[PDB]
């Protein structure tokens, strides 16, 4: 079907034959919106717009994301990015038709949660959870898992912190019995994550555990994915993370000691961090209350595993905390199953974030004449507080799998945008990664999106209000994150000027910025990852980087000997016969560039970003030797996140 | 420590030393009783009572059930005995001495959990839950399996029922996918009754399964235990076991067909049994809503299984819930870990069992002159009158676990006695298993049984007020159990009596009867499993039937020709050389007697089982036609439990 109220209809309308239910797949209020303006609703679409997807993309959007009716397609992406705009806008005509252009033409797209069910029946939009484990019961663990359960009943990925739970031998009073500690218990989540599949379809398993590395039970934890397993020892469907305090990283750098506590004999040190943290865990480290080791023997293991695994994530609690615009609401427990997320989380606050990611290169332009391109920082700023407004409104109008879930995010209002194609945008411009321009950039591109989210924020503010925990917030002091890091900003934007009226007015939401992986929603809109370099200059069907294609033929140095190279070398041009210095220094692959000038560049733009960033590390040929100075490069360079994966060869 | 105040007070006192907490083993009612009684209860213990425990049931009380400190043992089996006689008793000192003195002789025990627990502050005494799944929802899946959860944190076993949760495949509304069904949902139960060991000790897993054959998921169900596993498939610490309609032993009878249903296109099949399910049934068939399939190829899998593994245990519906004095309270929908409970069980009430065995040798007397011995019918209905009031004391005295346990119990209050060492019995009064002595002696011991267990209850009913739910049962209508099977009782006492004041005075006691397994608490007392016959004349230290042995010496036929004959012949002495055929039908192990006659055995002593039994059947050289005509024997002989394990050579 063409007509998109026709195609609403349907979906609408559907029943499920095996069992003669009616099954809706839109809302009742979107279904009347879009009959109460189906002229102008169905005259807007620009149906030549679907031809913005390249074969991948649109094969991306086909198998997972467009709607269906028995098995055959039912929508074309043009109405999926209708019914979104509808979903998020509802009654509010004006905003849905412009956020349907600027997705359509490709500036921004939401994360797929949303694209998934925004305007169906179960609006479940939200992509992020942080769960806290309730008690160091058996009732706590349970009622937690069944909270698990819940949200894995829904899009949306977990991270789950868990270190409050007994390691193995500590005493249950009323028992000659003794805890077994971390392990068993995992399994039993893991076998949860297995279990709740949304029924038998693809993207199951996933969820991130978060530990502070004094747990008495983080030898096995951090070796959970090890393949090579001595069985029930591990948990193959989830994540450790790591929640490190710096103090942890100093007893490492200085070749000390590192004390191993059960919670219960240790109680609180998970609720506090810096100063006080050191003190409290430096003190019962003297009382005997727990088993000492040396620092370097965990670290090793850390390492170890994550050469390995690539695992466990590393996330440190203390950079976290310290500048969180939530800091007034308690320490912070844990990330998310992607590490970008830094939300407070409590027995009776499960976290959530509603993300969305800008597409970088759709700025670019050469408007002044011929060739020369720039990039438009004021069009960008402009998109940034559209997509800053949709995703409140997801706020509103999210339906939440748990209670934690909605008393937690009506109250901070957390939001988090992104970026997709930062290496298209760099290779585009004619800029190496690791370029002084790329460098500046890429600061600057963060600064007004930052500025942007939040100047949109403040307005929003003004017409609704503050969010509930707004005053004694680091913002209503004028703490904003750069400050935090104790930087001026960049200064293309007036922070003075917004920063008084945030301290006047308020923002709408605690928190704004995280930069995601975009894993599949960097594949609709056809562009890199996130804010990471090109990971090979051939796709793979095989596809060769169509900004390195089109370069190669404008020299006439692209045959054959030329397109087998780049299957041999893994789509690395560097040290080939005939290529000007000039391509080799832009198609630089990510194995190729200086793992510092990453985390440089990580920590330029994180004095921009709210929450933290998915931050994936690359190491050609791995060493103990190489990871530890990455890890403790990125933590002395203020890293919230220092390390996503570790991918390797 | 000699004196039992003083080792009272060591208990009371107890402090965990590896964590400075006060630990105590002692409830402070059952403290305070000790102290302000400690001259009299003292001077009441007789210690050479210790001596009447083999070495291998006191090595039984040893490893698991005298109260430790430190490891180290601290309670002689006589403080053990009156422990419990205060935990059950309280106050009762009247009674309390006479239940020690009636346990320490050996007339009776009390089961495990009350062994372990009663006068210790946690005192939980239970044996039995049978819990039903609360809804075919991810939420009630997982209040369910919270609650498996707490009660696996005490002692007992578990009987869960699941007929009501959606088969593979099955629709999910708000969602295209569809249910997993049964078996990753078995696999999350199995993997929780792995993680609540109580800590790090040993008697771990165990819940049985309760399921309707008509369930579309049946035949991945019963082979939950195969151990040539496709390995994600099987459940190994769990035990199917088969809730079978009439309906479907007809079916597999007539060789017609039978009908595999999803509970959700087929609805309330287990909240009814009898004619009115054989309609709702045989009309959902015709109606389409099934997958039909030949009755047999189901019942070829059952027998399959149960040759294989021993299970699924066989219970029948119909049996169940016709013959059961709780049938005013709903549909029966299950039985419990080991087969002998029948009680009803609703997502707010669990069912739970207190559990005692009278000890059927110590009522053999000579006492006439010389040699001749006869059976004390007399003392036996007396003991089994102050069990019966024991296990009242019980209910009210219990901790329980969860709500939904002590719901149910206080409103219905049933009670379970059996017996151990009805082999002894037998062996002892020179009677053959299968002699028509024996079949006589076994329903006078069940009558009097049951008859004291009821007029015992009777009497607490005038005391107290009948229970909760007395009016509309068969009880209130002069409805016992062996009129529900349409049988006049033995009559060795008088019923019209006892049922003119129950109509009267109504009964403490829902239900009063299920001979249990005794595994461990046979040992203790030394005598032979509840009411099977001697599995093998010779324990295994290797120990030889010890009535068997005193026969062999007083016709002096003893040398080591008949030792070693004992081990090679698995403690048979069939077709022996030289022993009279008198000792040869006295000394028949449980595979060289009819499991017709076991079977008669069974449906005679069933008419004076309020519930049921834990019925195992030995095939020596099994085939699926000899498995098949003992379960439909069985079957038509009226039974409840068709078979508890399959056990074989
Ligand atoms: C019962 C049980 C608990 N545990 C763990 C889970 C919990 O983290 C921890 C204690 O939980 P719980 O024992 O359920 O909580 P509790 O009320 O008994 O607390 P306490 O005994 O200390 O007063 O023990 C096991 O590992 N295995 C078990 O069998
Ligand atoms: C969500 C989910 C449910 N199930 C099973 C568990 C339940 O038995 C059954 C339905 O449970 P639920 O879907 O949790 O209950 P519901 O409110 O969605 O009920 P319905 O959708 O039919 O209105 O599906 C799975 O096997 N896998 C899954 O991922
Ligand atoms: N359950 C689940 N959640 C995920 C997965 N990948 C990402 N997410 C969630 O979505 C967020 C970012 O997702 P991203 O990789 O950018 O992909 P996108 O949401 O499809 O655009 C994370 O913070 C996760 O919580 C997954 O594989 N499973
Ligand atoms: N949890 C658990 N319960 C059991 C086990 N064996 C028996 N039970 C429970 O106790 C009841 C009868 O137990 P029985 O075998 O006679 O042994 P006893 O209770 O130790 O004397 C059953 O109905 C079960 O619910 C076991 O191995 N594990
Ligand atoms: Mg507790
Ligand atoms: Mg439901």
């Amino acid at each position: 079907t063409k007509q998109f109220s026709k195609v609403v209809e349907d979906l609408y309308r559907y029943v499920n034959a095996a069992t003669g239910k009616p099954a809706p797949m839109i809302s009742d209020d979107v279904y009347n919106i879009v009959m109460e303006n189906k002229d102008k609703l169905n005259s807007a679409i620009v149906y030549d717009r679907d031809f913005q997807y390249s074969y991948f993309g649109f094969k991306t959007l086909e198998r997972s994301y467009l709607l269906r009716i028995n098995g055959q397609v039912a929508e074309r992406p043009q109405h999926l990015i209708m019914r979104v705009a509808l979903g998020i806008h509802g009654r509010d005509i004006e905003a849905a038709l412009e956020t349907y252009n600027l997705m359509s033409l490709k500036y921004f797209t939401h994360a797929s949660p949303t694209l998934f069910n925004a305007g169906t029946p179960k609006p479940q939009m939200s992509s992020c959870f942080l769960v806290a484990m309730k008690e160091d019961s058996i009732e706590g663990i349970y009622d937690t898992l069944k909270e698990c359960a819940l949200i894995s009943k829904t899009a949306g990925g977990i991270g789950l912190h868990i270190h409050n739970i007994r390691s193995t031998g500590s005493y249950i009073a009323g028992t000659n019995g003794t805890s077994n500690g971390l392990i068993p218990m995992i399994r039993v989540f893991n076998n949860t994550a297995r279990y709740v599949d949304q029924g038998g379809n693809k993207r199951p398993g996933a969820f991130a555990l978060y530990l502070e590395p004094w747990h008495a039970d983080i030898f096995d934890f951090i070796d959970i994915r090890k393949n090579h397993g001595k069985e029930e020892i591990r948990a193959r469907d989830l994540f450790p993370a790591l929640w490190i305090p710096d103090l942890f990283m100093k007893r490492v750098e200085e070749n000390g000691t590192w004390t191993l506590f059960s919670p219960t004999s240790a109680p609180g040190l998970s609720d506090c961090y810096g100063d006080e943290f050191e003190a409290l865990y430096t003190r019962y480290e003297k009382e005997g209350r727990g088993k000492t080791i040396k620092a370097q023997k965990l670290w090793y293991s850390i390492l170890e595993a994550q050469t390995e695994t690539g695992t466990p994530f590393v996330v440190y609690k203390d950079a976290c905390n310290r500048k969180s615009n939530q800091k007034n609401l308690g320490v912070i427990k844990s990330s998310n199953l992607c590490c970008e997320i830094v939300e407070y989380s409590a027995p009776d606050e499960t976290a959530v974030c509603n993300l969305a990611s800008v597409a970088l290169p759709a700025f670019i332009e050469t408007s002044e004449d011929g060739k020369t391109s720039t990039y438009n920082f004021k069009k960008l700023h402009e998109i940034a507080k559209v997509v800053t407004r949709n995703l409140n409104r997801v706020i509103d109008r999210n339906y939440y799998p748990v209670e934690e879930a909605r008393k937690s995010n009506m109250r901070h209002r957390p939001i988090a945008l992104g970026v997709q194609g930062l290496a298209d945008t760099f290779m585009l411009l004619r800029l190496p990664f690791d370029s002084e321009e790329a460098r500046l950039l890429n600061i600057q591109i963060f600064e007004t999106i930052y500025h942007a989210s939040m100047e949109a924020s403040c307005e929003l503010a003004q017409k609704d209000g503050p969010y509930e925990t707004f005053q004694g917030s680091p913002a209503s002091q004028g703490i904003l994150q750069f400050d935090m890091w104790d930087q001026k900003p960049y200064g293309m934007w007036d922070w003075d000027t917004l920063r008084k009226d945030i301290m006047k007015h308020g923002v709408r939401n605690s928190l704004t910025m995280a930069p995601m992986p975009t894993a599949s929603t960097s594949q609709i809109l056809g562009y890199n990852e996130c804010f990471e370099p090109v990971t090979s200059n051939m796709y793979s069907f095989q596809v060769v980087n169509p900004y390195l294609l089109r370069d190669l033929v404008d020299l006439g140095i692209w045959d054959e000997g030329m397109k087998q190279y780049l299957i041999t070398q893994n789509g690395s041009i560097q040290g080939l016969p005939n290529v000007p210095q000039e391509l080799k220094d832009l198609y630089k692959t990510v194995w190729e560039i200086s793992q510092k000038t990453i985390i440089n560049m990580a920590a330029d733009r994180s004095v921009y970003i709210d929450q933290s960033h998915s931050l994936n590390l690359f190491l050609r040929a791995p060493t103990m030797g190489k990871l530890t100075s990455m890890h403790f490069y990125g933590w002395k360079k203020g890293l919230k996140t220092g390390m996503y994966y570790l991918r390797t060869q």
